[PDB]
């Protein structure tokens, strides 16, 4: 598989079902490494039925946005205001499913 630290792009389709992604993380939010970290994933939504992104997942960017710095709000309403095909960037070291 992927090595641990691997950073790989994920490029999410919305195509089987509604985004069904939250997230939390930013300027210190409860996780300390402020990580964009997925806190929820709804059962066989996108990220889910993708099976590529899973809760505990850590985004860093979004379409080249550095999402880091961001609050846990704008990183959900980021995703929420995202479009069909997404480019999302994420690095291992994430947390179990
Ligand atoms: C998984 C999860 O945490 N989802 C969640 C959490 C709280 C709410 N309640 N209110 C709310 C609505 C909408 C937003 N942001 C945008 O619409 C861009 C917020 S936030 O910005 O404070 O996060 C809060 C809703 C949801 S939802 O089920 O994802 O809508």
């Amino acid at each position: 598989g992927p090595k641990p630290g691997d950073i790989f792009e994920v490029e999410l389709a919305k195509n089987d079902n509604s985004l069904g992604i939250c997230v939390t993380g930013g300027v210190n939010t409860s996780v300390r490494h402020g990580g964009i970290y997925v806190k929820a994933v709804i059962p066989q939504g996108a990220a889910e039925s993708d099976g590529r992104i899973h809760k505990g997942d850590r985004v860093l960017a979004v379409n080249g946005v550095s999402l880091e710095g961001a609050t846990h709000k704008q990183a959900v309403c980021t995703l929420r205001n995202t479009g069909q095909v997404v480019h999302l960037l994420l690095e291992k070291g994430q947390s179990p499913t």
